[PDB]
């Protein structure tokens, strides 16, 4: 119960010896470490340090472990004080966590000379000048793969075929219309060339990264690696499917699946997330905002059904009703709540317009509620980087 | 209620103005002030279906203001609501 | 730039999806993906002129998401800009 007086640059603190003896390995808890700061003339330990911080340091012992940074003390100054008083790494870790930090991962190429060296120019654009060159090519290939995918839909190219004037329908022109290009070992089609090249490179990176990464176990954990894989699956799956159904009838039977994978090709857009800090922040934001994102969808869903129902019935007893059923009116309800208002469906009766009015207002409020939170998350992740 | 009230005030002011501005026109899309309420709400909430649009210069000036006044009108009370929800 | 970039990503994703969803239709309002960019930007900014609208169920589902994604997409970067201005 003996009392101890600690003088922080003139500010007088007082506690019991048993309170400090609680944490022996700290400066104030160890007699041999604090001995240096004792003033036998005044019977106190004197520290020529930051005043605002010590309050929390002392409370740490009194509370039995609570290390809270005072609102008025800069994190950089408080952290230095925690280290000076030698509170330990456990307390420090507990502290940074609460302060919103923590996180350190990433092994490193073991096969030195080879692996580690390659994994640096295929994972760290700053590792060297050559590393940058590679990353730049990736963007070029990605952008090109996108521009090409889009041009495959341009009428100037697809409407110029053997069945362009409603004549007959050839099997080769049919699969080319479905897939987007001509799959031929003769590499005649310019789109199949560009697409093949791009996939050669996408396949390359994916392969390298795989046979050159530290942990080949936590590989399909990284969302980035998933993207890389999803970016080539369509190509090979299309090859497999067409070769396994090389006849009109068979293709016609597997066309839907082929079509689906064509749409999937667009996901290659996300390959850019490996070279975009903003796109990565958005990813972290959405990941952190599932609850609100779902809440948005849910509320919107509730509103869609309520207003679709009301507008349906309000327009029901009309010969020129633009609302065939409640499900059909969903479109109108979403178009109104998001306030897009195309105008392809509009109520014509007084009751319909009253319902419509409310629908628009309810939309603004409905969307306005969850977004703010999402915007905050984004803002957090965005600044905690810049 | 404050939102509804302000919106109500705006609806009546702009419906009235657009009505008269389009009144002396053979192809007026605004039969009466009450009918124009629809146009006013559709413009202030910025939904803009386009089933009713002014065709005269005075009508378009009224329309322009209506859109801007809408954004401000709705923007004032919502924040508070968003806070409560938050 | 972040705004433009995100908008760009969204434009291409939704233009692509709406294109294919409306592809197997005789009265398709979407000749190609690049042509649909216009529709995608008009929907995401929620301007919605209505000169291009999906007619199939899949197109409308894509359209619905496009509108919502637009609001969120634009809402993320603006706040910062508004702060700077303030
Ligand atoms: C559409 C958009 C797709 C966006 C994909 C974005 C992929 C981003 C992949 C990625 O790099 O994520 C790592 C974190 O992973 C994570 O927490 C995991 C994030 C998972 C996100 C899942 C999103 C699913 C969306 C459906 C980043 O760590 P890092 O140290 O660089 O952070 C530094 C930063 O905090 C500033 O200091």
């Amino acid at each position: 119960s003996e009392r101890v007086v600690i003088n922080i640059s003139g500010l007088r603190f007082e506690t019991q010896l048993k309170t400090l003896a609680q944490f022996p390995e700290t400066l104030l808890g160890d007699p041999k470490k604090r001995m240096r700061y004792f003033d036998p003339l005044r019977n106190e330990y004197f520290f020529d340090r930051n005043r605002p911080s010590f309050d929390a340091i002392l409370y740490y012992y009194q509370s039995g472990g609570r290390l809270r940074r005072p609102v008025n003390v800069p994190l950089d100054i408080f952290s230095e004080e925690i280290r000076f008083y030698e509170l330990g790494e456990e307390a420090m870790e507990m502290f940074r966590e609460d302060e919103g930090y923590i996180k350190e991962e990433e092994r490193p190429l073991p096969e030195n000379e080879f692996q580690r060296q390659v994994w640096l120019l295929f994972e760290y654009p700053e590792s060297s000048g050559p590393a940058r060159i590679i990353a730049i090519v990736s963007v070029m290939v990605i952008l090109i793969s996108i521009v090409s995918f889009c041009l495959e839909t341009l009428p100037i190219f697809r409407d110029e075929n053997e069945d362009m004037h409603g004549g007959g329908v050839t099997f080769h022109t049919y699969s080319q219309s479905t897939i987007g290009y001509q799959q031929s070992t003769s590499f005649t089609d310019p789109f199949f060339i560009v697409e093949t090249l791009c996939i050669i490179w996408f396949s390359f990176e994916f392969l390298v990264r795989f046979f050159a990464c530290p942990s080949k176990a936590g590989f399909f954990t990284n969302i980035m690696n998933i993207i890389d894989i999803v970016a080539i699956i369509p190509y090979y799956v299309t090859i497999f499917l067409t070769e396994s159904n090389k006849s009109v009838l068979q293709f016609q039977n597997v066309r839907r699946v082929v079509q689906i994978f064509r749409i999937m090709r667009i996901l290659r857009i996300f390959k850019l997330s490996r070279h975009s800090k903003g796109l990565q922040i958005l990813g972290q934001t959405l990941k952190a905002s599932m609850r609100e994102l779902g809440l948005l969808i849910f509320f919107l869903f509730i509103g869609v059904i309520l207003f679709s129902s009301a507008v349906y019935f309000a327009e029901a007893d009309e010969r020129d009703s633009q609302f065939p059923s409640i499900p059909d009116a969903f479109w109108w309800a979403v178009v109104s709540m998001t306030t897009v208002g195309y105008g392809d469906m509009v109520p014509t009766t007084i009751g319909g317009k009253i319902v419509g009015s409310l629908c628009a207002i309810a939309g603004v409020l409905t969307i306005a509620l969850p977004v703010p939170v999402i915007v905050s998350n984004f803002n957090y992740f965005y600044h905690r980087e810049t």
